[PDB]
């Protein structure tokens, strides 16, 4: 069970802007998350190779990341809040769906996704 390759973070076909709600997704909803004791995990993609999940790629067909999400927040990858949004909302359905109630990783998943989702009600209006 390889790995897939990394979902991109570049791609000079898919249209892109700048906007303040994504400026704030930066500064704001990325950086708490990031610096999180519980980031780690998902600072990059899972390594199914090295953590032994060789389902892992064959359940999770969308998967996502922070180091992802980060890189595509640095590189001007979106048009809009929407389309980042949903990449951190994959990212945790992912966990939940792979894992299992109370599992560490779920734990650290939810503690993430509350302070995501503190951040996310202040979302400012676009300019
Ligand atoms: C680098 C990464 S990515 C990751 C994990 C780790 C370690 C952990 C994990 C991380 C921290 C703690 Cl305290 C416990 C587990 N869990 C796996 C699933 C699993 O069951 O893996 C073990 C078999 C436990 C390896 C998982 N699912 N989704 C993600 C994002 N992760």
């Amino acid at each position: 069970s390889m790995n897939p390759p990394p979902p991109e973070t570049s791609n000079p076909n898919k249209p892109k802007r700048q906007t303040n709600q994504l400026q704030y997704l930066l500064r704001v909803v990325l950086k708490t998350l990031w610096k999180h004791q519980f980031a780690w995990p998902f600072q990059q993609p899972v390594d199914a190779v090295k953590l032994n999940l060789p389902d892992y790629y064959k359940i999770i067909k969308t998967p996502m990341d922070m180091g992802t999400i980060k890189k595509r927040l640095e590189n001007n990858y979106y048009w809009n809040a929407q389309e980042c949004i949903q990449d951190f909302n994959t990212m945790f359905t992912n966990c939940y769906i792979y894992n299992k109630p109370g599992d560490d990783i779920v734990l650290m998943a939810e503690a993430l996704e509350k302070l995501f989702l503190q951040k996310i009600n202040e979302l400012p209006t676009e300019e």
